[PDB]
């Protein structure tokens, strides 16, 4: 629809006319402003200021108005950190304004979705996993499990399977029944299978000890063959929206996606910077942040690299630390690059996770292929399926890349042939 | 070195605030501010001013629209002087020019031009800064080859300040000649009084020597005046970290700059990449292995390009017409150079031309025919200098392309070995 | 067009009657009369009768056998005349010799003939049709290189009938180059009085002359007569569809024809595929490059082709033989020229053979020596023109290959590039 296409690009036009303002108010040169650590710490900034959590806290215990983060500018030949202290206020003025008014949560969420996806590719998080009760190897199915528990529609979408399953666990371990339903629902709508799902409402409608404890942890277990429907959005640092408004596309007129080609249009024609340390390759410093902008943190290493291009290396052999700068950090040794986002070829983000057989003419040495799921598909079913399940077993039939100039989804391109966070 | 890059960073940071200041005037938006056919007009402007005009692109409507405005020649004429701090700044202006002559260079091959001045028209690689005008600045003088230099002269022999500037000519083309040879009937044609015939053919068989005894030739990056613009108004200061043509500056520039250009039909963006990327940076009539090397994909000769010119005509129609990023960036840097090679010295030679058979095995026995056979008044001394050389003779010893971080030159990288970019046409196959 | 289809398609069709008669009376099968061995003999009886005989191959008991049988020449001479119309009919008779002469041309290197003669024995691609009779046909006499001529010329130089015949032949010869300076050098050889060893001295020049100024021969796709008998068996109407020897029509033909060769025990049947190949359309002499384009597989040299000639001698035993299909199809095909290239007009020349350094990178400095150093009475100006061509320079501007579809030669494909058929021997590696 035209009308879902005007709607997205109005909040991304929201974020854009934001980052703008805000880059003018700090001072800041274009360079800067596309320089991602301060892109963060703007983002940050807004995020802070709608805090109404921590807003209302620091009115109850008594500068509780002000907001701050590192802001980097380049003065006599070397980069500088300063803490900038800002009133909330005013940022909330700048964003409403910015948004035309509104208090845009949309836009904002947007943003939460962005650090998030950036979380992902950056940390692996084990020690969260254990602490909760749930298997450390579980991390493929913890997407979205730095946002907060009420983070809106979009937020609810992007996250993983065990993310929902380690906050009903942590809620299980300890009006809020109504909250309880509410999240069951969530991933209930996310399991395919009408076995998993049927599971759920076994742990949704009781009033919880070990047996619903047990029942989430095999659930999610048995997400690690028989996937979720988790949805994959492309978010961008806002920097790269500021930057496509102020040289001039309309995000509202032309529209605009975020499982779509759109974003990697858009970063075809942005040129973002970030700060490396003394031994850190840029190259995957690009990596990180690519894998980031597209959520590819958990996906298949090989397909990330057929669509790059360039190879996509495993974390344990990434030349890289963080995005983000410490305060202790050296900046006299500090070196700004550009960051490599572009892409070979583009995919669409998915929300899911005739003849059948063959009959032998010749005499020759060869396997016999037969679609096995379609042929042999004709808590104890929970097994039964996910020892059916092979490895091998071809998903997405007949889907393929796409090249850049292929603005429709007209001839998909095939590839022939893988874990990120590996041992 | 510190006040070379003081007074370039000072007339590219002139033709930036310039740029900005135009596109400022026509309600440019950035985009449409750096679409390459938009930069050659208004470069194009400043240049016809010392009424003017051209095509101007707008995305009008999901479309690209095609709108020709005019300029009073005072206005623009006073645009540029006060982007230029008062001073009326004429090395930025053949800074443009040299841009112009470069894209020139790679994207159009003046045979008929050459044929009229009596000059074989294989004779390209010496042709840089032929479309440049007759009197161009100081940077116009070193940045002209030889056969350039050679075919002005002819246009000469074919009141008495024609005689300075015939007298200017020639010690601008004996200032590029590497030999003493060369040099001296270059003195030759220029002590003459009354030039004619003798002095013509004097000059195409320095032309043709030129092509072996090749002579020294400025190569400067001329970057469109949108790539400039583009850094000026984003925040970075050429007078405060200087500038140089001939450095790594401008390569580390395209690197941080993005350029786009108006596609046709047929077309393939990536050789429309590759003939600015050469334009970009003087290479019109390098090796295509050098070229290759550096860019790090392959730069591929004029005839097996699926592109035309960058400019386009008011003929064609503008429903057609894509926009497309130029890629124009390097995978290594290279320094840019004025020498043309090895030309004389002559320190031993230290190789081998021969085998001597060791295995009683049949085969051919292999041995370097034209150059064994070689060893059996100022004319016959070039003839016997073009003889002794080689094509495989190395020039640039010890120098090498260097990583895009190795911002001061360190640790020189030597590349490991179509060779001609007008090499490949329907006539010939070089 | 039509009438020259007419008259061609008549002699085919002519062929075509005589083969079919031919093989009745042999009581042949389909199979055994598509053998290439036994259509050679039948062409060699009829050739012979204008007794005569020679091998003729059948299927026995599950083996090959050989039988030499006799047929009175005027019986032969009698079903030849009835198959042709009444005509005596030469035409067909020369077309049958022109075929033997290409298979001939693709099978032997005659440079025994060669050095008797006095000439190099590396003027093969000067020789076609030298196996061809002294005064063949008109059909004959164009489709014979330059060699040729010069090599029958000098036999004459080593009954004033014998006069005429010397200057038929230097006539021949004349027409044959593509230059008025070759041409003015053959009437100096015609116009002479008692020849001897000046106009002996002078053909050789002319020879080695046309190796580079190429002369025009004439090239016919001339097929063994058992591919014309059936396609008239099969339905075929030459007379009425026409035919041509130069356009698609045989090409056509050989796709919807299954020819058969007996082959030896040490033989690649594809490598005999090849030979005939190149026989058919006459194509010894060409470059490789572009007969492999054509086919659609590689051409190889004949000194790598795993063959002995097509034709069984009496000698070796038929215990051994096997028979094969021969591939004679292609995935191209492209018009027979009578051109022997561009040998003048050299109007500019639109080239590059040099290049300029930009960067200043460690390498050589390519440039075209052979072609720099060429710029430093009939004799002297025919050394001046061959020494200004060069093996770069382009022919057939604008033609190229045609589909199997592309009837009328519509749409031509200009290909994008092992060049000598005879290059590859034990003295020499060309
Ligand atoms: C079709 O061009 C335009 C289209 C729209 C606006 C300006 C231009 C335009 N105006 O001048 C030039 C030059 C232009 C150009 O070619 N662009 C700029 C916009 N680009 C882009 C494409 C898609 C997304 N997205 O998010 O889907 C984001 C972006 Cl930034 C593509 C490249
Ligand atoms: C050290 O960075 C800076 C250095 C100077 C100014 C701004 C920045 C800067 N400020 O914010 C970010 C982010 C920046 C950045 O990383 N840049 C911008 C300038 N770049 C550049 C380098 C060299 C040439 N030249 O022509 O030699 C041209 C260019 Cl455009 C290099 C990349």
């Amino acid at each position: 629809a035209t009308e879902i296409r005007a709607s997205v690009g109005k909040m991304i036009d929201g974020i854009g006319r934001f980052y703008i303002q805000m880059c003018t108010e700090l001072k800041l040169s274009d360079y800067e402003g596309r320089l991602i650590q301060n892109s963060l710490t703007i983002e940050r900034m807004v995020l802070s200021a709608f805090d109404e959590r921590r807003n209302k806290y620091l009115e109850e215990h008594p500068d509780p108005k002000k907001t701050g983060g590192p802001i980097y500018r380049r003065v006599d030949g070397k980069w500088r950190r300063e803490l900038i202290l800002y009133d909330k206020e005013e940022i909330r003025r700048i964003w409403r304004q910015a948004n035309n008014g509104d208090d845009a949560t949309a836009g904002l969420t947007h943003m939460m979705i962005w650090h998030s996806n950036l979380n992902d590719a950056t940390y692996q998080r084990t020690r969260a996993l254990v602490r909760t009760g749930m298997d450390p190897r579980m991390c493929s199915l913890m997407q979205g499990s730095t946002l907060p528990r009420r983070s809106g529609a979009a937020g609810a979408a992007v996250k993983g399977v065990g993310t929902m399953v380690m906050e009903l666990i942590r809620m299980i371990k300890r009006r809020t029944r109504i909250a309880y339903e509410r999240m069951c629902n969530i991933l209930k709508g996310k399991f395919q299978t009408a076995a998993q799902r049927t599971m759920v409402d076994q742990v949704r409608e009781s009033r919880p000890g070990n047996a619903e404890f047990e029942d989430l942890i095999f659930l999610a277990r048995s997400a690690l063959i028989l996937r979720g429907s988790v949805a994959h959005k492309s978010c961008l640092p806002a920097c790269v929206y500021g930057s496509a408004v102020a040289s001039g596309y309309d995000f509202e007129r032309e529209g605009y996606s975020l499982v779509g080609i759109d974003p990697f249009r858009l970063l075809q024609n942005s040129q973002v910077y970030s700060l490396i340390r003394p031994n850190e390759n840029p190259a995957h410093k690009s990596q990180l942040v690519w894998m980031a902008c597209h959520s590819a943190a958990f996906e298949d290493l090989r397909v990330s690299s057929f669509i790059r291009g360039t190879k996509v290396v495993p974390r344990g052999k990434l030349s890289t630390r963080g995005v983000q700068i410490a305060s202790n950090e050296n900046m006299e040794t500090m070196e700004s690059s550009t960051l490599e986002l572009r892409s070979r070829y583009w995919a669409i983000r998915t929300r899911s996770g005739g003849q059948i057989s063959i009959q032998p003419t010749f005499s020759v040495q060869r396997n016999l292929p037969f679609d096995r799921p379609t042929i042999m598909a004709a808590r104890t079913e929970i097994i039964r399926l996910m020892e059916s399940a092979r490895p091998e077993d071809v998903s997405f039939q007949g889907r393929g890349v796409f090249e850049l100039s292929d603005e429709k989804a007209t001839s998909p391109i095939v590839p022939s042939f893988s874990y990120f966070f590996g041992d």
